[PDB]
């Protein structure tokens, strides 16, 4: 549902996709257990909420609400970036310094009918007065 | 239609929607007509597409396609903050403070396919190798 503050209505789901860098069956057992619960840790610690996470062998597919705040970008650096180090940091055997490509996939997703709209426009006016 | 820069593809779209802050007849005549140019204008500047632009007299709604790098919450503050600025400029009759109120609707906007995303993680593939 749509999220508020005292300035800002917003609602922001992007997809987010990337792949491991090596090989094809490199997320598994307990390497993708870790990689499950390092996502889930930084997605709260961006207060993100998590949609649908899918940790397969050789992608990673997370659909995720955001805050505004944040830039595709930035999100998608933060979560490939942290989770990165934290996962190379605690398997040895995982090869190289970097665990994901550089590349990334990110689009946005949602649908706004011309009644939430609307009604924003309402509510504001109601609000601010006139 | 999906988009690429360095090393991402994306979909980013976005509506936003805001209001003027004292009168619902604000944006009319004149000051409606170079409000939409300004707006037009900075969507260029920033390397965004309009997708829509509805410019009323009591509200803006901007639907927008824009890069990745952008987080929503800048968009909104800048395409507000520089618009304001010019159009107070260019009409010194909208004194009485600021033009904008401060809050603004933000919203993701898409539907993105599973054949998008699969044609993308397998095109990850080929490029890096295995």
């Amino acid at each position: 549902e749509l999220k508020s503050t005292r300035h800002t209505k917003y609602l922001c789901n992007y997809h987010f996709v990337w792949i491991p860098k090596h090989r094809r069956n490199t997320l598994v057992n307990e390497i993708a257990e870790y990689t499950k619960e390092v996502l889930k840790s930084i997605a709260e610690e961006l207060g993100c909420e998590i949609i649908a996470l899918e940790v397969m062998p050789d992608h990673i597919h997370l659909f995720v609400n955001c805050p505004p705040r944040y830039a595709p970008s930035y999100l998608a650096n933060y979560f490939k970036g942290k989770s990165a180090r934290l996962i190379l940091k605690k398997f040895p055997q995982l090869n190289k310094g970097k665990l994901w490509t550089r590349s990334y996939f990110v689009a946005t997703a949602g649908n706004v009918s011309s009644e939430v709209i609307k009604k924003y426009i309402e509510e504001q006016w109601r609000k601010e007065g006139e």
